[PDB]
DNA sequence: TAATTGAATT
DNA sequence: AATTCAATTA
């Protein structure tokens, strides 16, 4: 299926963004993507999964 | 964390099942678990790992 | 190498 | 939201 291994700078940035807001829109994810050098799709899915994780805990 | 230690006939039975089919459904797994006195989850995880082995080396 | 983690799928 | 399976970790 895949395997994106985020580096601590990417996951670290992602986690800072998640706690200010558990949801990010397409333009914003595009912004994070250019900045993070990752596909938009990758960021979308991470937020989806992070919301799920958060729900359980 | 962990660690389960298989008996020789438990693993031979596992390896036998695997050569016939690399995947067993949730209900066959319960049949094997009853028969081998091992946990349902243990067998699920073993097929997970054995497939990774087959797929990789 | 058994068990866990989490990225991707559906 | 529920599962799967590619990677670790111990």
């Amino acid at each position: 299926r895949y395997r994106t291994a985020f580096t601590r700078d990417q996951l670290g940035r992602l986690e800072k963004e998640f706690y200010k807001e558990n949801y990010v829109s397409r333009p914003r994810r595009c912004e994070l993507a250019a900045q993070l050098n990752l596909p938009e799709s990758t960021i979308k899915v991470w937020f989806q999964n992070r919301r799920m994780k958060d729900k359980r805990q």
